[PDB]
């Protein structure tokens, strides 16, 4: 949930950056994809760490 909310705000930042002509469409796209890839990795690691520590 945390990792989602985090993402959900970072997205907004990126969106802002696109509103004011700092990012092109492609750049925004790439940054969103990168963000979601990293987030996905984080939730994977969180799943496995939760298993390892609490339910081995």
């Amino acid at each position: 949930k945390q990792y989602l909310e985090e993402a959900d705000r970072k997205l907004l930042q990126i969106e802002q950056a696109y509103e004011m002509g700092f990012l092109t469409d492609r750049e925004r796209y790439d940054q969103i994809l990168q963000l979601w890839t990293e987030t996905t990795e984080k939730v994977t690691q969180a799943v496995f760490k939760n298993f390892e520590e609490n339910y081995p």
